[PDB]
This record gives C-alpha cells, sequence and structure tokens, in this order.
C-alpha cells in the first residue's frame, strides 16, 4: 500500500502516480493514471462503516450513481474494495476527473451571460433525467457542479437524495433539515420535509442569481435567518400563499413579521439578461405549488438556443421505491455495499 500526505490509500495495480487533491471530508480524493483507458482519473476514499449514517449514504449514492447514466451527472467508473466482507475496510470511487466546480469558479471568474446560459442548460439537463427517475438531489449547489476545461458540466454528491414522495411532504414549522441552509426553498423552514420536485429548483434558482452576480443571494447566519433572508427579497407572502399554508405556527410567524416590499430583480442584477430574470423569478417563486418545473424550465425563452426535448432524456428506470435503509444494523448496510460494488470486482 501507498502514501498520500498521511493515510493509506492502496488503489491497487491499475491506477498509478497519486496526487492530493483534498480530504474534502467525503473522504480522501486524488487523481491518478488509469492503465486500462490511459486517461487521469479522480478516487475518492471512503471509510463509511464507522458510522452508520456514512453508511447508509455511501450506499444511496453507489446505487443512484449506477443506475443513472447521462452526460451531465458523474459516473463511476470503478470500485475498489477487498475481495471478502471481513476484509473489506475502504471502498474506492472511481470517476471522471474534473478540473473545477462551480463554487470555485465562481470565487474567482465573471461569468459570461453565454456562459451562465450553458451552465443553466447542463443543471437542468441533468436534473430532468434526474427528476424523471422520481429523484430528488435535495443538495444542489456549486461545489457540487463539476467542471472540466471545456465547462462541460456534471451534477454530483446524491449523498441527501431521495425517491420522490410529495404525499408525506407536511411537517410542523421549524422542523430539522440537513442540507446546504443557503440554497433551501423557503417551505422547508415552513411546513416541508424536502419530499418535492420544487426543492431542487429553488436549489437551482439559488445557483442561477449566484452565476449573475458571483455572490449567493440568500446568505442565511442559521436556520430561521434563511427564511427572513428570502422574505427580504421576494417580500411578504401573499394572502393566497399564506392561505396554502394550514400549519398555524408557520402561518402566524409569517403573520406576526412586517410587511416586506419585494426587490425587483433588475435592480438585483442590473447587468443582467432580462429573460435570465424572467426565469430566476419563475424559479424563485415563494409557493412551491406555483414554482416553474424543470421541463418548463428547459422550455423558457432564454434556454431556446439549446432547448431540444429530443436531445434531453429521461430514465429508463425510476426508482419507485425508497430505499428503506433507516432501520438497518450496521451489518445490513456494509453486506449491501458490499453486493452493490460486486459488478467491478475481477471474475
Amino acid at each position: 500500500p501507498e502514501m498520500v500526505r498521511g493515510q493509506v490509500f492502496d488503489v491497487g495495480p491499475r491506477y498509478t502516480n497519486l496526487s492530493y487533491i483534498g480530504e474534502g471530508a467525503h473522504g480522501m480524493v486524488c487523481s491518478a493514471y488509469d492503465n486500462v483507458n490511459k486517461v487521469r482519473v479522480a478516487i475518492k476514499k471512503i471509510s463509511p462503516f464507522e458510522h452508520q449514517t456514512y453508511c447508509q449514504r455511501t450506499l444511496r449514492e453507489i446505487k443512484i450513481l449506477l443506475r443513472f447514466r447521462h452526460e451531465n451527472i458523474i459516473g463511476i467508473n470503478d470500485i475498489i474494495r477487498a475481495p471478502t466482507i471481513e476484509q473489506m475496510k475502504d471502498v474506492y470511487i472511481v470517476q471522471d476527473l474534473m478540473e473545477t466546480d462551480l463554487y470555485k469558479l465562481l470565487k474567482t471568474q465573471h461569468l459570461s451571460n453565454d456562459h451562465i446560459c450553458y451552465f443553466l442548460y447542463q443543471i437542468l439537463r441533468g436534473l430532468k433525467y434526474i427528476h424523471s427517475a422520481n429523484v430528488l438531489h435535495r443538495d444542489l449547489k456549486p461545489s457540487n457542479l463539476l467542471l472540466n476545461t471545456t465547462c462541460d458540466l456534471k451534477i454530483c454528491d446524491f449523498g441527501l437524495a431521495r425517491v420522490a414522495d410529495p404525499d408525506h411532504d407536511h411537517t410542523g414549522f421549524l422542523t430539522e433539515y440537513v442540507a446546504t441552509r443557503w440554497y433551501r426553498a423557503p417551505e422547508i423552514m415552513l411546513n416541508s420535509k424536502g419530499y418535492t420536485k420544487s426543492i431542487d429548483i429553488w436549489s437551482v434558482g439559488c445557483i442561477l442569481a449566484e452565476m449573475l452576480s458571483n455572490r449567493p443571494i440568500f446568505p442565511g447566519k442559521h436556520y430561521l435567518d434563511q427564511l427572513n433572508h428570502i422574505l427580504g427579497i421576494l417580500g411578504s407572502p401573499s394572502q393566497e400563499d399564506l392561505n396554502c399554508i394550514i400549519n398555524l405556527k408557520a402561518r402566524n410567524y409569517l403573520l406576526s413579521l412586517p410587511h416586506k416590499n419585494k426587490v425587483p430583480w433588475n435592480r438585483l442584477f442590473p447587468n443582467a439578461d432580462s429573460k435570465a430574470l424572467d426565469l430566476l423569478d419563475k424559479m424563485l417563486t415563494f409557493n412551491p405549488h406555483k414554482r416553474i418545473e424543470v421541463e418548463q424550465a428547459l422550455a423558457h425563452p432564454y434556454l431556446e438556443q439549446y432547448y431540444d426535448p429530443s436531445d434531453e432524456p429521461i430514465a429508463e428506470a425510476p426508482f419507485k421505491f425508497d430505499m428503506e435503509l433507516d432501520d438497518l444494523p450496521k451489518e445490513k448496510l456494509k453486506e449491501l455495499i458490499f453486493e452493490e460494488t460486486a459488478r467491478f470486482q475481477p471474475g
């Protein structure tokens, strides 16, 4: 086995000339040369069986990544582990190398309107495929959007994904939520568990705002600050929107806030393409039932130079089941992960 600034990283014969890329807490990531395909690749090391939540989201992610096949979603080229479940300590995930991501790019680069259009298009083309599989990403954000040097875009990090379940969405006021605060739809904080497709659309809207200005549009510092950031720009909800909120705690909280006026988008983004602000508006709609869908966003005039429904594929095999992974002993998790990764074992 071989070293990379510390821990073991033995990725076996096939992958050589390692180079650290950063322990980004979803393992330790290194680049390497794939001697069968003769391209440099990316390798992510997982050690999940020492805590169960790490295991369930490793399992969910692998099953999703393996069933999905789409230009705008990162795939898995290979999975390296021990040949027996007794010996399986670490799991290595091999993917196409991607030189950067939109988070790193946004810190340093002004995006032209053409780049914003093209990035937005590829996010939605990939998200169309995801939703057609009845899957919600739930953690869309710039660092989860990888780019190569020709600005090809691929969605990654399905660790928080679930099968959609719009019928069992409702919950109380201020119920805890895992996904990154800045991209949470307003209804997460009010009445939603995030089991609805419109959760991802809000997130993409936030990414679009961030592409126009290089700064997060709603940088909430704590759970409830996130809601007050949204309301400060969108303004106080309408009575019609408030009447859709039946939980009294959520509704009376909104009712208690002083009246705020909308901030016009062309004030926030006086440089922006007006067609882009129109689609931003429909994406950042307070009411989840009025928020635009992924397919209508693709048909929006801002994307018409790219729109092509015959070149925007949908999944063959939808997940018709949420994976019943929460009530599983750690031994079942480990074995299901072993079994899911057998496809890459020699033999």
